[PDB]
């Protein structure tokens, strides 16, 4: 039991140690790196946790990481430790989603604030992410005709506009409804609604 886990990514040893023993004595559980590419081998392996990672990183950069980050999707909040000189680096690591920045030196409680408002805010997502994927899936599912049909029922088209917008026969709108909301497992219109909020796709 914990408050939080940090991941460290900073190829400095001594900043490693100094964040190791300040985040213990707040309370968090700690995983560090000192490889750029070690953290991203386990990223698909790790648990919930906040990453604290210096801007430069040789061959993960402020910017890179991010990219990366995204890419695989991840929940993770991110913050970048930075010198003032790289503080612009940072400010693109913001850009790609980093939650915030630490202009060094910094003092020990300027971060453990920072990350407990950082887990607070991305656990939500987090916690709901394994159901997100079920509904991206079952996006992914559809036909092309049934997702143009889900497309048109949530814009509040009729039937037969539906078959105009999109050119599908007018006998195959039902059909492909019926499919939607079976493959969707949505109940009415507002539940499919829904389920398009929580795959982001409005």
């Amino acid at each position: 039991t914990t408050k939080g886990h940090i991941y460290v990514i900073d190829d400095d040893a001594a900043m490693r140690d100094s964040l190791n023993f300040l985040l213990d004595s707040a309370g968090f559980g700690v995983t560090l790196f000192d490889d750029a590419q070690a953290f991203l081998d386990a990223l698909p392996g790790l648990s919930f946790g906040c990453v604290v990672s210096d801007v430069r990183m040789p061959g993960l950069d402020g910017i890179e990481l991010l990219k990366r980050m995204k890419a695989q999707q991840s929940p993770f909040p991110i913050l970048i430790m930075t010198g003032h000189g790289d503080v612009p680096l940072a400010v693109e690591a913001m850009k790609l989603g980093a939650v915030d920045f630490l202009e060094k030196p910094f003092e020990d409680d300027r971060l453990t604030a920072m990350i407990e408002s950082a887990i607070r805010q991305a656990e939500p997502a987090a916690k709901s992410e394994a159901v997100a994927q079920d509904i991206a899936a079952r996006v992914a599912s559809l036909s092309p005709r049934e997702r143009q049909v889900m497309e048109g029922l949530i814009a509040g088209l009729s039937n037969k506009l539906i078959a105009r917008e999109y050119d599908i026969s007018p006998r195959t709108i039902e059909v492909y409804r019926a499919n939607v909301m079976t493959k969707m497992q949505a109940n009415s219109l507002s539940e499919l609604v829904r389920l398009a909020m929580r795959a982001g796709m409005l």
